[PDB]
């Protein structure tokens, strides 16, 4: 295979269908990319056979424990953890802000959330810690604009943000390792002001990358927001590259940001949800803590074909996660993310069949009844 | 398969192999029941990929939550958490004395150790909930003596418990569903004298039981103490019915009881042990979250066959533990659970090829080094 190549088979409205190919496989978009660091129940194996082509790796929990230099000597990421198939790595740079406990023009200096230990993050340092992973595609490092921001905010922290990322650019193509088999994705900034969006994809083309991902929302702007957002923001991407919705989320929001040109998705929703006892149906999510599932038989949903639904009744996995039982973590979490894989080929079906509009309507009225 | 049928197929001095067969399944013993309630982090398949052909419940969990009632109306035991092989039940007795917060010749009343709620626990009511269980094998229920006791309350305890043992005997016997299908099995007790274990053995022989447990060892006398209680005590029992040793234990401690005539066990150690970083090795226990690790390379043990030491450092389950991570968890219980298992096989193809003693002390030599 490709370093990387990202083809579209299929097109509906300005949602797309089709494949990124890479050294270590392929991905089907739209894609949602479970968060394999960060609870972590599952073993590699149980993750791709609930479907996914692609994990997520969170660098600010690596670089911390055990270390991004320690990673790189034990082999990388993929050996450590027995995953073979890509990784995507974020930059570290959300979690700093929010985990974390001074800026500059340079990058970020900061203690550890853990023992209050030092570190820098620059964009250099983040594109080294990536390679020193492993990562199959490197996010760029960039400046997060909380909401709400005003647009001199907005506009300072976009204009860092670009300037970080033409950094991440050169740092990434100075390694030739690097540069030679991973990826490399930029990130769209501005808030919701549309000539900011403009500013930063425009930016962006001009530098140039791999793949294309809008940054700056799921961050409590609410879904029509996001939405009207994403309206004006994805059309100033480049079209033959992927779209990259960071952090989204809850499957109605999947749905709409790939009718309106998404193509990759990140989540803990899944994973989290998994440990508070919420499993998602195709009838909305269910909390199987709730006293009327304790001796209902059903699996968690009538129709998934996950291992836990084939196997287990709702009726024991209530049990489970009541009696703080860490097999309830292991099927809840195992179904949600089964539940993901099967929404995204549902997607990826409908939009080759030209029947994905119709699909989003179902969806929703059956989801939302 | 007959409701029950134990075969002895070689010996070696007081050591035993051979197999039990019953109408869900055969067990080899000498035999290791990982325990499949009280960290509960496995699927019944990977129980049953370890090697397991049996598994154990604990009663007074099951009775507290989700209650023995709903398990039957739910489908019983085995339905509820996916194990289709035998199950042993205990009778709650040795919880309700050390979780719970009254005695009499009754039975026991007690407070839930959750929300204080109110229960009794009588031989007939055990029996009784082992039964809407669906449990296999059976146990009576018992009156437990703490270590140490004076002859004189070991005697009063040791009495009692040959009392209820035969209302345990009636109480099975008087259920159709449950004397046709499923097996029992009496204590003996006694403390560490002789006289009384002779007693309760000549007691328990007396009413009949389809196999024998040693109870009361375990429970703070160390190994010396247990072993020559072992000694004198497991000849006192009926030869052709198989010998349990409740509560037991450490590697060591099993290799040794099986020198004295002991075919089953169960033991907490391998779950426990687990989630608190030790992991069973031939070379000794270790514990993974030792900084000595970090950056090991080889698997927990370099013979152990089992998937986690197929596929997995030491490097990173040391990371997964000191994290608080799931998989640590599962990963760490998987290799514990299934190293027991790989004991029990080697002492069983040892006793089998008459080298059994040869065996014991070759592991002794290397897992003492
Ligand atoms: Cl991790
Ligand atoms: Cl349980
Ligand atoms: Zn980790
Ligand atoms: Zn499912
Ligand atoms: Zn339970
Ligand atoms: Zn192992």
């Amino acid at each position: 295979r490709p370093r990387f190549s990202f083809s579209i088979a299929a097109r509906e409205g300005k949602a797309r269908t089709g494949t990124i190919e890479m050294k270590r496989g392929v991905i089907r978009t739209p894609a949602f990319m479970p968060v394999g660091t960060a609870v972590k129940a599952l073993k590699p194996e149980t993750v791709r056979a609930t479907g996914a082509d692609i994990i997520l790796g969170n660098t600010y929990h690596l670089m911390l424990r055990p270390g991004a230099e320690r990673i790189a000597k034990l082999g990388g990421l993929h050996s450590c953890m027995g995953w073979d198939r890509p990784i995507l790595t974020d930059s570290g740079g959300y979690q700093v802000m929010s985990l974390s406990s001074k800026q500059s023009e340079e990058g970020v200096t900061f203690k550890s959330h853990l023992d209050g230990s030092r570190h820098m993050l620059s964009p250099e340092r983040s594109i080294e810690i990536q390679h020193l992973l492993g990562s199959d595609i490197v996010m760029a490092f960039d400046e997060s604009t909380p909401y709400p921001a005003t647009p001199s905010r907005a506009a300072s922290s976009m204009e860092r943000s670009m300037r970080w990322a033409k950094r991440s650019r050169d740092a990434f193509d100075s390694r030739k390792e690097q540069a030679e088999n991973a990826a490399l994705f930029g990130i769209q900034q501005g808030s919701v002001f549309e000539n900011l969006r403009q500013q930063s994809a425009d930016a962006l083309a001009e530098i140039g990358f791999d793949g294309y991902a809008v940054g700056g929302l799921a961050v409590g702007e609410g879904q029509d927001e996001m939405f009207r957002v994403l309206d004006f923001s994805v059309p100033m991407l480049p079209d033959d590259k992927p779209h990259y919705l960071m952090g989204v989320g809850k499957p109605d929001d999947i749905v709409g940001a790939v009718e309106r040109g998404i193509d990759m998705f990140d989540s803990v929703l899944p994973t989290r949800s998994g440990r508070n006892g919420q499993a998602f149906t195709w009838d909305g999510p269910i909390n199987i803590r709730n006293a009327r599932f304790s001796e209902d038989l059903k699996p968690l949903d009538s129709e998934c074909h996950c291992a836990v639904c084939q196997k287990w009744s709702r009726a024991y996995i209530h049990h489970l996660i009541r009696a703080g039982e860490i097999l309830g973590a292991m099927l809840m979490t195992e179904h949600n993310i089964a539940f993901y894989q099967q929404l995204m080929q549902k997607i990826r079906d409908s939009i080759s069949e030209g029947r994905f509009s119709q699909f989003a309507q179902d969806f929703r009225a059956r989801y939302f009844a």
